[PDB]
């Protein structure tokens, strides 16, 4: 029973319990992966969830009941310079040994084609994975 | 009886009704600033508040009773790589003719030094103001 918090390049596990104090630990954790990136300034540090069913949206967490298990979480420092997306360049793939959908972390399920892989960072994601906000390609 | 919308380097003012829809409207003009920067997308496009008393500090809006008359609302495209910001330098300055805070648009009032000068973009802003979040200096 998880989330996923994103922030940078990374992605990373934290169980959810139901409790008061969830949101304020994820909140921390939250904050030691940004300062796992440089001393960023942490003061408009929010969390958005990507929407059921449709993942280009995020929608900001203000209170713990918002955070379902499964949710992808997105770390965004808000108070910070806006700059141009880098998206995927992205085709269809399949594969022959288990491997995960490298911006949610779940396994690429089916038969044949069971995501899309991107030319240029060479990441697997799902179709509905390959486009989701904050899921650019560096 | 205003709000203030931001977003780039250009604020707007617009005029506060207290109805249901007073909220779709904000939105409506700030995509349409927004657009005025060129067709950048605006599915994740929020409005932050600065805190009371506290304008480092962003809220996110979500229901039309956040907004209060005088705020300054900012337009965040979330969805948007982040980018370091590039504050102001700045040092107080004695005003001869009424001028207006650049960041917030009301007046700078006082005697001597009532307000701060930028000496980069040579801006003129109240000292709460010269390092507000989003206060950018382009
Ligand atoms: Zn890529
Ligand atoms: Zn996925
Ligand atoms: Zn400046
Ligand atoms: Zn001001």
């Amino acid at each position: 029973d998880h989330v996923v918090l994103r922030y940078g390049g990374t992605r990373e596990m934290v169980p959810l319990i139901r409790h008061e104090q969830m949101l304020d630990m994820l909140m921390e954790r939250a904050r030691q992966i940004v300062q796992g990136f440089g001393n960023l300034d942490t003061r408009n540090m929010y969390l958005f969830r990507h929407e059921y069913n449709s993942p280009t949206l995020l929608y900001p967490i203000t209170s713990a009941s918002q955070i379902t298990s499964g949710s992808i979480l997105e770390i965004i420092l808000v108070d910070r310079t806006e700059a141009a997306v880098i998206p995927h360049v992205v085709e269809p793939e399949s594969y022959m040994r288990p491997t995960f959908c490298d911006f949610c972390g779940e396994m690429l399920t089916g038969l044949m084609r069971q995501g899309v892989k991107c030319k240029n960072c060479n990441g697997n994601f799902h179709k509905r994975c390959s486009n989701a906000a904050r899921n650019n390609c560096g």
